[PDB]
Protein backbone atom coordinates (compact mmCIF):
# COMPACT_ATOMS: atom_id res chain seq x y z
CA UNK A 1 0.00 0.00 0.00
CA UNK A 2 1.25 3.44 -0.41
CA UNK A 3 0.10 4.65 2.59
CA UNK A 4 -0.03 4.28 6.13
CA UNK A 5 -3.89 3.09 6.82
CA UNK A 6 -3.83 2.63 11.05
CA UNK A 7 -2.40 5.72 11.94
CA UNK A 8 -4.58 8.21 9.30
CA UNK A 9 -7.87 6.15 10.59
CA UNK A 10 -8.44 8.42 13.94
CA UNK A 11 -7.84 11.34 11.86
CA UNK A 12 -11.33 10.46 9.63
CA UNK A 13 -13.42 10.33 12.20
CA UNK A 14 -16.02 12.87 12.13
CA UNK A 15 -18.35 14.55 14.21
CA UNK A 16 -22.31 13.27 14.00
CA UNK A 17 -24.12 14.81 11.51
CA UNK A 18 -21.74 16.49 9.64
CA UNK A 19 -20.24 14.25 7.16
CA UNK A 20 -20.86 14.44 3.42
CA UNK A 21 -20.36 12.01 0.33
CA UNK A 22 -20.44 12.87 -3.42
CA UNK A 23 -20.79 11.27 -6.45
CA UNK A 24 -20.81 12.09 -10.55
CA UNK A 25 -22.10 14.94 -12.12
CA UNK A 26 -25.04 16.68 -13.32
CA UNK A 27 -25.06 18.01 -17.08
CA UNK A 28 -21.20 18.30 -16.13
CA UNK A 29 -21.12 19.74 -12.82
CA UNK A 30 -20.26 17.88 -9.56
CA UNK A 31 -16.89 16.51 -8.79
CA UNK A 32 -15.39 17.11 -5.44
CA UNK A 33 -14.92 21.11 -5.22
CA UNK A 34 -18.65 21.17 -5.62
CA UNK A 35 -19.23 18.60 -2.81
CA UNK A 36 -16.97 20.72 -0.46
CA UNK A 37 -18.63 23.76 -1.38
CA UNK A 38 -21.84 21.94 -0.58
CA UNK A 39 -20.44 20.37 2.46
CA UNK A 40 -18.78 23.44 4.18
CA UNK A 41 -22.01 25.84 3.29
CA UNK A 42 -24.06 23.39 5.04
CA UNK A 43 -21.66 22.77 8.15
CA UNK A 44 -20.26 19.28 7.35
CA UNK A 45 -17.07 18.15 5.51
CA UNK A 46 -16.25 15.58 3.03
CA UNK A 47 -13.62 12.96 2.80
CA UNK A 48 -11.81 15.51 0.54
CA UNK A 49 -12.27 18.40 2.72
CA UNK A 50 -11.29 15.97 5.65
CA UNK A 51 -7.97 14.61 4.13
CA UNK A 52 -6.68 18.90 3.45
CA UNK A 53 -7.92 20.58 6.42
CA UNK A 54 -6.65 16.97 8.89
CA UNK A 55 -3.21 17.07 6.34
CA UNK A 56 -3.25 13.99 5.54
CA UNK A 57 -1.13 12.96 2.96
CA UNK A 58 -2.77 11.02 -0.06
CA UNK A 59 -1.57 9.67 -3.67
CA UNK A 60 -2.37 1.75 -5.99
CA UNK A 61 -3.74 5.14 -5.79
CA UNK A 62 -7.15 3.72 -6.48
CA UNK A 63 -6.36 1.28 -3.62
CA UNK A 64 -5.18 3.81 -1.23
CA UNK A 65 -8.51 5.79 -1.95
CA UNK A 66 -10.82 2.83 -1.21
CA UNK A 67 -9.29 2.07 2.02
CA UNK A 68 -9.42 5.78 3.12
CA UNK A 69 -13.01 5.89 2.19
CA UNK A 70 -14.35 2.69 3.45
CA UNK A 71 -12.74 3.91 6.98
CA UNK A 72 -14.34 7.30 6.94
CA UNK A 73 -17.80 5.67 6.07
CA UNK A 74 -17.21 3.26 8.95
CA UNK A 75 -16.54 6.31 11.29
CA UNK A 76 -19.36 8.91 10.27
CA UNK A 77 -22.47 9.13 12.53
CA UNK A 78 -25.75 10.25 13.04
CA UNK A 79 -27.65 11.78 9.67
CA UNK A 80 -25.55 11.86 6.09
CA UNK A 81 -25.59 13.71 3.16
CA UNK A 82 -24.95 12.87 -0.30
CA UNK A 83 -24.10 15.24 -3.48
CA UNK A 84 -25.03 12.43 -6.16
CA UNK A 85 -25.27 13.27 -9.66
CA UNK A 86 -27.69 11.82 -12.14
CA UNK A 87 -24.66 10.56 -14.47
CA UNK A 88 -22.46 8.04 -12.03
CA UNK A 89 -18.82 6.57 -13.21
CA UNK A 90 -19.06 2.55 -13.35
CA UNK A 91 -17.21 1.31 -10.24
CA UNK A 92 -17.54 4.46 -8.61
CA UNK A 93 -16.65 4.41 -4.83
CA UNK A 94 -20.03 5.69 -3.47
CA UNK A 95 -22.11 3.11 -4.53
CA UNK A 96 -19.49 0.00 -4.76
CA UNK A 97 -17.52 0.78 -1.26
CA UNK A 98 -19.03 3.84 0.89
CA UNK A 99 -23.08 3.31 0.81
CA UNK A 100 -22.88 -0.40 1.62
CA UNK A 101 -20.31 0.55 4.49
CA UNK A 102 -22.60 3.34 5.79
CA UNK A 103 -25.70 0.71 5.40
CA UNK A 104 -23.53 -1.15 8.01
CA UNK A 105 -23.29 1.49 10.02
CA UNK A 106 -25.27 1.12 13.08
CA UNK A 107 -24.89 4.81 14.20
CA UNK A 108 -26.14 6.25 10.46
CA UNK A 109 -29.59 7.40 11.10
CA UNK A 110 -30.61 9.13 8.07
CA UNK A 111 -28.84 9.62 4.19
CA UNK A 112 -30.36 12.34 2.21
CA UNK A 113 -28.97 12.67 -1.17
CA UNK A 114 -28.43 16.32 -3.04
CA UNK A 115 -27.73 16.68 -6.70
CA UNK A 116 -24.84 18.82 -7.20
CA UNK A 117 -26.49 21.23 -10.05
CA UNK A 118 -29.96 21.87 -8.44
CA UNK A 119 -29.45 20.49 -4.91
CA UNK A 120 -32.86 18.96 -4.81
CA UNK A 121 -32.59 16.84 -1.74
CA UNK A 122 -34.13 13.26 -1.67
CA UNK A 123 -34.39 11.24 1.33
CA UNK A 124 -32.91 8.05 0.44
CA UNK A 125 -32.84 6.06 4.07
CA UNK A 126 -34.09 6.12 7.30
CA UNK A 127 -33.23 3.61 9.77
Amino acid sequence: SLINLKEIEPQLATDPDSAFFWSGRTEGVGGPDVAEAIAKSRGGVTLESTIKDKNIKMPQSIKAWEDVSASYAKQVSGEVRAVVGQSLREGNIWENVELPRLMGNDNVTKITTIDPLSQTEKVIFVR
